[PDB]
Parts: structure tokens; sequence; C-alpha cells
């Protein structure tokens, strides 16, 4: 799996919104705030 | 620096208060704690 480039994190959610992988530091992110995302199980 | 979760490997940089415990963001997103008060930690 691919790291974030903010935070050094595992990029293993997909948030519907803005059609991406992201971190879970994103999704606690004010860029993320009540976004939905799936987790990706890690293949 | 943290100690990594047994179950998936993550670091421990979360405590939830109702299981007076660390946990990781794998652990967090399971149904265990869904609602549960989570603090971040650093380092
Ligand atoms: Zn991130
Ligand atoms: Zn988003
Ligand atoms: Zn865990
Ligand atoms: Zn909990």
């Amino acid at each position: 799996v691919d790291h974030c480039a903010r935070h050094g994190e595992k990029l293993l959610l997909f948030c519907q919104e803005d059609s991406k992988v992201i971190c879970w530091l994103c999704e606690r992110s004010q860029e993320h705030r009540g976004h939905h995302t799936f987790l990706m199980e890690e293949v």
C-alpha cells in the first residue's frame, strides 16, 4: 500500500466525496470533515 | 516510541476512554468502539 504525503500513514480509506484514497489522519483533518469513507482491505 | 497493535500491527496512537486502553485506527473503525471517545497521542 502507498502512504500519505501529508501524514505518512497508509492510504487505505477511499473518500467517496473526493473520489480518492486518504489516510486515517486525513479522515480526522478539517479537509475531510463529514466525508463518507470506505475501509480497503490491504491487498 | 509507542507500541504496535497486536491485531493490526499499526501504532497504538489512540486512547479509548470507555475501554481504558490504547488502540490503533483500525481498532477504532470496528463496531467495538462505535461511539467511543478516543484521544490522539503523539510520538
Ligand atoms: Zn493523510
Ligand atoms: Zn474527503
Ligand atoms: Zn488495532
Ligand atoms: Zn473503545
